[PDB]
């Protein structure tokens, strides 16, 4: 019937994905803490973005069991992808680094979810 996800599962499963992110430098670099508005000169930001994202809290997420399942995780690195690419100017570093995150996390999950059903 519906599959129960089991929180250290997911993280054991999953974790490697975040990590094979995490080791890109200088590409993960923008991403691994929260986007800070006011620290920027972009108070425009949360205007554009209405649901941020980044890899710490992902991170988080996994680590305090907030995921039910595989694809509400797809679904967050999925979301700090599009929301560099919606904020971001396609000359940016971010928005270049972006696109090379998800080269690399495209080639990640498609075993994992396979091994996870
Ligand atoms: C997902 C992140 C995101 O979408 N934003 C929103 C855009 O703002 C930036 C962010 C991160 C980085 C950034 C770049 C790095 O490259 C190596 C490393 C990095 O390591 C923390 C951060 C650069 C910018 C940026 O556009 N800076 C301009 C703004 C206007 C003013 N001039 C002077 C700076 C955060």
């Amino acid at each position: 019937r519906k599959k129960i996800f089991k929180p250290e599962e997911l993280r054991q499963a999953l974790m490697p994905t975040l990590e094979a992110l995490y080791r890109q430098d200088p590409e993960s670099l923008p991403f691994r803490q929260p986007v800070d508005p006011q620290l920027l000169g972009i108070p425009d930001y949360f205007d554009i973005v209405k649901n941020p994202m980044d890899l710490s809290t992902i991170k988080r997420k996994l680590d305090t069991g907030q995921y039910q399942e595989p694809w509400q995780y797809v679904d967050d690195v999925w979301l700090m992808f599009n929301n560099a690419w919606l904020y971001n100017r396609k000359t940016s570093r971010v928005y270049k680094f972006c696109s090379k995150l998800a080269e690399v996390f495209e080639q990640e999950i498609d075993p994992v979810m396979q091994s996870l059903g």
